């Protein structure tokens, strides 16, 4: 049994991404897993405060960083959309996962592409020094998939809607695709009666109230044919991590001479997490269920055969909605005033600015990237930056807001990650050509969803602190040393680690991140 | 068995402090508590992001902070010790827990007293409101039982040696006192064959190299008589428990018409973690046993009919050795430079002012408080305060130093805890008249425990940076519901979130801590 991580290459590295599997989340129901998540936490290398360690704690952001060593600011996946006020089309948002040159395209019906994508993935680098090298990649989520396999994989599929899952325009499902797909539509189909609480949960189990809404106590009960429902549920991440176990053995991953490797995005998490916030049945009955899935997947793959290591982590953190912190212990937590929302903070800077009913800026929500339109003149954008700095930043919901310039004459971070200043993380998602000329923070503890009347979501994160920051690094191989390292370290670390396995060289100045040694005590894997 | 924390006022408040029981080590074991950590993990109101949240985390500041509501800025208790250049007799140090003013002390040599606390502790706060109330407090370190009971505390007792617990000068062992004493004497006169390794320490039982001493592999087997080895050890953690349930039960704590109180301080923990660091077999072994032994105490309790409310905390996190991290994926672990500690420094300053072979500073270690020699002139200081500060701020394992006047002129700090500046940490552990002239503040990661070929302690808390700040604050009551809050807390919050429960009414210009809503939910204890 006991065996050294760094004993011989891997055949397969299977690389999870759990979408917006918080630390916090992942701490919270640790004493509780008995299944795949216990497997990582009781016997792998345990980094318990790994870092999405940008300010743009995004899901595209964050899954460009966990396969290429590199942070947003090399990676140019600055958020999950951006502006290009200079683009050809008249949708000059641009969504990070598109292909925004094909005709007649929008940021609402756009062609998935990884062309955004600036720097070569884990499977692209294996691939580059190995051809017969397999990269695939499965997810719930298109942007997943995409950004954790990179250009040059071999398979790419993603849940496309209620048809199931589907890759790039021109390829057509394989006879395993159209497998998976007939089993579920079968599970779609079927109603779900729901899921009784686990011991865990009980406590978890009373009703919150935003706007409209009532959350808490959700057990994922859902019509036949729901397809929204079966998205925000475990049945999603199942069939996920189904659909990856039959392409593994499928393929006869991990089963040939070189290294093979599949990255899997599991969605669930953060659809939940989004719509009902964090700390109620919903999430508490997810994490239950992956802990349950993963283990199944895990089983599967060691009756196999299949000499893995798996790196298990969150394209970044979460944050539970304010109404249930008030009810536990958090009374100053808030929604964002709707102020400061796209419409209602441009027309504010424009008549401050004295170009009242123009639109002078372009925001995608109440925080993040703020874009002068083109068509001012230097002196009207000299007047509307100045304006803009002097209105957010008295605003009492406002942390801070850097120029463009400021983030530029920032040298990219280096050190601890749990102790970096607000504009070095501005900084690490910081990319010239995509980011904003103004950069809007907002303080701790401030919920960027407005209240409204009718709500949908009712949490999300994406902010510059610690909870959207701080996400669990697993990894884990049969036999190797448990250690348990609680100091902060990058998700763009996981590339030379993995690389340091597998032998595989990478140069230094290509990428931002450090090898992690997986070799408890005196040796050392990097 | 369902019951609101709040439904009625507890006959008995149970206060522990674990001494070094960082966030970070409670959270690496948690998922494997099976006693009376599992109890107050799964069924108390949880919040496993608390923060000794001053920048001085050390034992007195961080006990001082405990049952009073109040910073150590408040509490005057800044440091282990500090200087008095004015003290009238020859040693300018005073201990934090001493009276300096009786003849022929020394730091060295001290008297025992709760004189330098500037507030009451909730026990106090108790007996004003009714006299009938009793309050105990008993640790393994006189400054933890001093500063938890407060000056008018009924029973003080601390272990002082191979005679066993004792209190303040003049004060009698009582019956009980006598009995368990007596039962420590023959448990220490007992050899202990050691601890064979719970399941989740196997995996850290590797040998660490650390000047002329070898850590990690450690079973606490000791010889007869050997009282640093009990100290240093889980044996001196149980007895403490079992003298606090003697005391509750001789005194019928919780049995009267009153609410009693008593504080508990267990210091196993700490002496380990100083003598081993923290991820060995050696805390693991400590944190189990210390799971278990309060699962027995706990029992006890529960078998005795008492209605109780515990809250479980530390006096600061910790850190491991370097010699470890750096094995452990942390290569840039390092020891401070010997040339910052106080001979040293103060030589070089001297030398740089141009009173070469003078005294002209007073410092306790490698960081935290320094003080200018009183005989110094306006000139003399002037050029030493430039000086000082010139190769403080060019050394490179400095992170910062301020100045007496910057961290006077900043306010008392507000907002969430996990995100204040450096200076507001210093702002928070900041007393005039007990304060430095400079505060050096190190880098993170630098361990101030020089290299040395003789070494004692290969570890230590007392940084700014989050692994000493962060630590559980846990609340259980039996029946009640349970919950958890990831956002960070402060120590001092506890006086008024217990205060709440016994309706015992707390001017809010008197402390700086807010009240902890304990209810799961709508309801509010606050
Ligand atoms: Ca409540
Ligand atoms: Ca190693
Ligand atoms: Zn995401
Ligand atoms: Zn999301
Ligand atoms: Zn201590
Ligand atoms: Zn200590």
């Amino acid at each position: 049994a006991a065996r050294s991580i760094a004993a011989t290459p891997p055949k397969l590295i299977v690389a999870i991404s759990v979408d917006q599997f918080s630390a916090d989340l992942f701490s919270e129901y640790r004493q509780y897993y008995t299944g795949g998540l216990k497997r990582l936490t009781s016997e792998g290398a345990v980094f318990p405060r790994g870092y999405q360690s940008h300010a743009a704690t995004e899901t595209c952001p964050g899954h460009s960083t966990i396969l290429t060593g590199s942070r947003p600011s090399r990676t140019g996946i600055i958020a999950n959309n951006w502006f290009d006020l200079d683009a050809k089309r008249e949708d000059k948002n641009l969504y990070c996962a598109e292909d925004e040159s094909q005709p007649g395209s929008s940021s609402d019906k756009y062609e998935a592409s990884p062309l955004h994508l600036k720097v070569p993935t884990l499977g692209g680098r294996m691939k580059a020094a190995n051809p017969a090298t397999r990269v695939v990649s499965v997810a719930g989520k298109d942007r997943a998939a995409i950004m954790m396999g990179g250009a040059t994989a071999d398979q790419v599929w993603w849940l496309g809607g209620p048809q199931g899952y589907v890759s790039y325009k021109g390829v057509a499902p394989t006879p395993l695709v159209t497998q998976v797909n007939q089993a579920f539509a079968q599970r779609l189909a079927q109603p779900n009666p729901g899921f009784e609480l686990p011991a865990q949960c009980v406590s978890k189990d009373f009703p919150v109230q935003a706007g409209n809404r009532t959350v808490g106590t959700g057990r994922f009960a859902r019509d036949a044919g729901d397809y929204k429902g079966f998205r925000i549920s475990p049945e999603q991440d199942a069939m996920t991590l189904a659909f990856a176990a039959a392409a593994i053995e499928n393929m006869q991953l991990g089963k040939q001479a070189q290294t093979d490797i599949i990255s899997i995005g599991l969605s669930a998490t953060d659809y939940v997490g989004h719509t009902f916030g964090t700390e109620g049945t919903e999430s508490c009955i997810q994490v239950d269920r992956l802990d349950t899935e993963l283990g199944a997947f895990f089983d599967k793959l060691d009756k196999d055969g299949i000499d893995y290591v798996v790196v298990l982590t969150a394209d970044h953190g979460g944050h539970d909605l304010p109404e249930r912190h008030r009810m536990n212990a958090m009374p100053m937590e808030q929604r964002v005033d709707m102020a400061l929302t796209p419409k209602a903070l441009n027309a504010t800077i424009a008549e401050k600015a004295g170009l009242p009913g123009k639109k002078v800026i372009w925001s995608d929500g109440p925080s993040g990237d703020i874009y002068y339109d083109k068509g001012l003149t230097a002196a009207q954008r000299a007047r509307v930056e100045t304006e803009a700095l002097k209105y957010l930043r008295a605003h009492p919901q406002v942390q801070t807001v850097f120029t463009k310039a400021e983030i530029a004459a920032t040298p990219s971070p280096s050190g601890p990650p749990e102790s970096w200043s607000l504009i070095q993380e501005a900084r690490a998602s910081f990319y010239p050509s995509r980011s904003g000329d103004l950069l809007l923070l907002l303080k701790p503890r401030v919920m960027s969803i407005p209240e409204q009347a009718v709500m949908g979501s009712v949490a999300t994160h994406g902010s510059p602190w610690d909870t959207d920051r701080r996400v669990p690094i697993l990894f884990w191989r049969k036999g190797m040393q448990h250690f348990e390292q609680p100091l902060g370290v990058e998700t763009v670390d996981i590339l030379p680690s993995l690389a340091a396995l597998i032998k595989l060289p990478v140069p230094k100045d290509q990428i931002d991140g450090r090898c992690l040694d997986l070799v408890a005590g005196k040796d050392d894997s990097c």
